[PDB]
């Protein structure tokens, strides 16, 4: 075959011959309107115009394993398919005959009936490149009279951007070629593709896909991305699982080269006989021997639990004898029953008592691990997601990954760092279990709120303990400040220059940010201080995640948590000082402050524009600080200094003095109890970081605070 | 058995393409340097006496970290024979 191919590009048919080219799934419709614009009447030139992941130089594949397995009409039958640059954009530098021995020998191939070459083109606008010489004139520009001849056969796929910026600019070039638009297939499709792949997967790879993985494979990718378009997703997730899988349960585990390292190099070298004196620092020395002993809990535990998972695997042994291979021996063509009392209704009850609890062990074990998961063949849709969230901005693990206990324990960890007005947390924490289920919204983006307040309390402050627990950094936390977009004019800082004006090369502050951080928290600063025009983009902000950007691209703010404080404590409700600073009186607080609320509410309509009320998911009034809460606050503020400041040695107490003496003085009710995070930093930090003999500097710090209330500072040093 | 580099013969013997299935490759590898101070130390047999002149052994030892470190071309094994020189 390698007369007609003159040695450069190659016959397709021959590769079917070879085990290179299995069946392709069907795309039928496409397929057939290709070989009714083959054969014509004239200008004979398909071209597969689509998107970059189409799959259209797939589908050619397909055609020509319908060349060869003969399911074409008697017109085509027998033709040899020839891809055309292989060799190089070229299809062969020459050297010697520069114009003779390539373009006059492909033209001729072209001849009487027993020459049955068909053309093909990867990319057919390279061809406008082709042949471009300061001497010399396009291949294209030559190829283009040649198209008026029935002999000439082409076959051609580019991107549709590709088809704009070269094929469209000559017309004359575009003119003779025949738009065939590639569709890009269906969700449904999509899971139609892989099902037809589990026969190359479980054979060429050997590792087992559940059904639960295909679905998923398609599903999340799809709402998650907004390019690279539907069928390579499908299988490029999965590609990634067939690499993923084969590295790890073949060999170690990664987790084994995690705990090892920990415990020897850094928490021993320390712990040695170098310093025995403890002298200089004397508080900081014990603490370095405590950290060897908890260390041994990593290595004993996962070692045991890695050979219950490998008491699994020899049950995987036992399976295969009697599930597997009872079913393929004697259930046949032959009466079809052999006795179905004896040894195949009881192999019925070994799929029950002896696979199924093997079945939902290998399930409970997804939850548990939830990655990595060791002695596992199967892939899991747990595991489809962890590819994705490799790919997406995501650290390896915050609580995303830790599923039904860290979600559920998310409650209480948010009620440690924030103390007050649970019953938004409990509106703002369900909302991450919805978002760790698939109890998901498409459309609208997960936990949108409205944190309205008085001034002085922690509502900027969930934003920033979300992105320290939810995402594991301050990263995922995008500030907004609403105070450079108060201005009407200040809107298109949000969505970027529109074309023609200055900029235009980047799409945004705040919009081009959330494009390579799908997986972050919003915050929105202030939005009491805005022109009502930035609010008009918020309505679709809130509502869906359609926002384009300049150059009119998605982003997905599906799991972004918008949280949008808002102040207007000074107006009224929560602006009237809660008359009794009681904890929470119920027949009263709670019946006054719904009347506030609803206040609060009916105030939005005011200024709001009541279409953005109707985005919200939860208007959140916080409770106004007072003597009770603020009495529970300060002691965690003392612990904030405790994580922050030790190593380096600081480990601070408080006492019933030392929170009575702080709240009576620097509670401002004006200013709702923000200088106590002031009077910290004003007085007794000027007891701290001294030079020398005011603050022990280095050797410890263990000071139990107390004071004769005398309304002067005594720092009692018990440290 | 031949032998040709490896930039070279993807533009101008790969062009058969029918010979190309027929060139199969032996995929000669990155030296480890490591191992490679074990060359030298065998070679030196020559140059101490062309020379006329002992070579100290732990000199080449930190010649190899020389060719790793401040000079990062000429595929490695060919620097340390020449710093000796
Ligand atoms: N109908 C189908 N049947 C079988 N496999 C398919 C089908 N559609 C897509 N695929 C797979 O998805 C991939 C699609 O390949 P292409 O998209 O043609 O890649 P390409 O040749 O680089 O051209 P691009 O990427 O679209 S610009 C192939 O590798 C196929 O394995
Ligand atoms: N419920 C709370 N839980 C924890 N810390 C709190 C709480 N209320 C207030 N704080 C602390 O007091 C300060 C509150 O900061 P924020 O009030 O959130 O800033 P801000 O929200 O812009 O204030 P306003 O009300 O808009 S003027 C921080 O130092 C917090 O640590």
């Amino acid at each position: 075959g390698t007369l007609y191919i003159e040695q450069f590009g190659s016959n397709m048919n021959e590769k079917v011959r070879n085990g290179k080219l299995q069946g392709i799934y069907g795309r039928d419709e496409e397929i057939r309107a290709i070989i009714e614009s083959l054969l014509r009447y004239n200008k004979n030139s398909p071209v597969l115009v689509g998107n970059p992941g189409t799959g259209k130089t797939t589908i050619v594949e397909g055609l020509v394993y319908r060349i060869e397995k003969g399911d074409v009409p008697k017109e085509l039958q027998g033709y040899t398919v020839i891809s055309l640059n292989f060799r190089k954009f070229t299809s062969g530098t020459s050297y010697r005959g520069e114009f003779e021995t390539r373009m006059k020998n492909i033209i001729k191939e072209l001849k009487n009936k027993k020459n049955k070459i068909i053309l093909f083109v990867d990319e057919i606008h390279l061809l406008l490149g082709a042949g471009k010489a300061e001497g010399g004139t396009d291949a294209a520009n030559l190829l283009k009279p040649v198209l008026s001849k029935g002999e000439i056969k082409l076959i051609g796929a580019t991107t549709i951007a590709e088809y704009r910026k070269f094929i469209e600019s000559c017309s004359a070039f575009e003119r003779r070629f025949e738009k065939i638009l590639v569709e890009p297939p269906s969700v449904d499709m999509t899971v139609k593709i892989l099902r037809s792949l589990k026969s190359k997967y479980e054979n060429f790879y050997g590792i087992n896909i559940t059904d639960k993985a295909l679905v998923a494979a398609a599903k999340i990718s799809d709402r998650f991305i907004k390019d690279r378009y539907l069928p390579d997703k499908a299988i490029d997730l999965l590609n990634k699982a067939c690499s993923f899988l084969q590295v790890q349960l073949s060999g170690k585990p990664r987790i084994i080269d995690v705990t090892e390292r920990d415990i020897e190099r850094l928490s021993y070298e320390i712990s040695t006989l170098e310093k025995d004196v403890d002298k200089v620092s004397k508080k900081k020395y014990n603490k370095l021997i405590k950290e060897f002993e908890e260390k041994k809990e990593q290595l004993k535990k996962y070692y045991e639990e890695y050979v219950i998972t490998g008491e699994r695997l020899k049950r995987k042994k036992e399976i295969e004898k009697k599930l597997n291979d009872l079913k393929e021996l004697t259930q046949n063509y032959v009466y079809s029953n052999k006795e179905p009392p004896i040894e195949l209704q009881n192999s019925l009850k070994e799929a029950q008592q002896k696979y199924l609890e093997l079945y939902k062990e290998t399930v409970a074990y997804v939850e548990a691990k939830t990655h990595n998961a060791m002695n596992v063949d199967a892939v899991y849709q747990e595991h489809v997601s962890y590819i994705y969230l490799r790919d997406s901005g995501m650290p390896l693990g915050s609580l995303s990954f830790e599923s039904s206990k860290g979600a559920l324990k998310l409650y209480n960890s948010l009620s440690k760092s924030i103390i007050g007005n649970e019953d938004i947390i409990k509106s703002l924490s369900d909302a991450v279990v919805k978002a760790a289920t698939g109890m998901k919204d498409p459309e609208k983006p997960i936990g949108t709120f409205l944190f309205l307040g008085p001034t002085g309390v922690g509502k900027t402050e969930l934003a920033k303990t979300l992105a320290i627990e939810l995402f594991n950094s301050k990263d995922n936390l995008i500030r907004v400040n609403m105070s450079e977009f108060t201005e009407a004019h200040s809107v298109s800082k949000i969505t970027g220059s529109p074309p023609g004006y200055v900029g235009f090369s980047d799409s945004g502050q705040l919009t081009e940010a959330v494009r390579e951080k799908p997986h972050s928290v919003v915050l929105f600063d202030e939005l009491e201080k805005a022109h009502a025009d930035v609010f008009k983009v918020l309505l679709q902000i809130l509502g869906d995640g359609y926002i384009n950007d300049n150059h009119r691209r998605n982003i997905d703010f599906s799991n972004t948590i918008i949280i949008m404080t808002s102040n207007l404590g000074a107006e009224l409700f929560k602006k009237k000082l809660f008359f009794d600073a009681d904890n929470s009186g119920t027949p009263e607080y709670k019946r006054v402050m719904e009347d506030v609320r609803l206040s609060l509410i009916k105030k939005c309509k005011k200024v709001f524009k009541p279409e953005f009320v109707n985005r919200i998911d939860k208007i959140g009034v916080f409770e106004p600080l007072n003597k009770k809460n603020l009495h529970k606050i300060v002691a965690l503020r003392f612990k904030k200094l405790e994580k922050r400041l030790e190593e380096k040695n600081i480990q601070v107490s408080v006492s019933e003095k030392a929170i009575d003496y702080i709240i009576d003085q620097s509670y401002d009710p004006e200013l709702g109890a923000r200088p106590t995070l002031i009077f910290i930093e004003s007085v007794i930090m000027t007891k701290f970081a001294i030079m020398y003999l005011k603050k022990e500097l280095v050797d410890d710090m263990d000071v139990f605070v107390d004071y004769n209330s005398k309304a002067k500072n005594l720092v009692i040093n018990l440290s």
